[PDB]
């Protein structure tokens, strides 16, 4: 939805990257094994396949992708 700062606290439901590719579920290990996930990062709200900023990357909320050749990509939430 709307994001503030780096979207650290973003809890919106975008599920596709800025490029229109659908995100992979954090709880999943295919096509990509996540290094960030609910088991390991309990407080980051890594729900489903939603865009999240677990590492606070300055480019914003991102997600693992369903493209075996694109491990992760940033999504476009609008600035609150
Ligand atoms: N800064 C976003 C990308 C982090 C890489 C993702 C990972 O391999 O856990």
């Amino acid at each position: 939805e709307c994001k503030t700062g780096n979207g650290k606290n973003y809890r919106g439901t975008m599920s596709k990257t800025k490029n229109g590719i659908t995100c992979q579920k954090w709880s999943s290990t295919s096509p990509h094994r996540p290094r960030f996930s609910p088991a390991t990062h309990p407080s980051e709200g890594l729900e489903e396949n939603y865009c999240r900023n677990p590492d606070n990357d300055p480019q914003g909320p991102w997600c693992y992708t369903t493209d075996p050749e694109k491990r992760y990509d940033y999504c476009d939430i609008l600035e609150c």
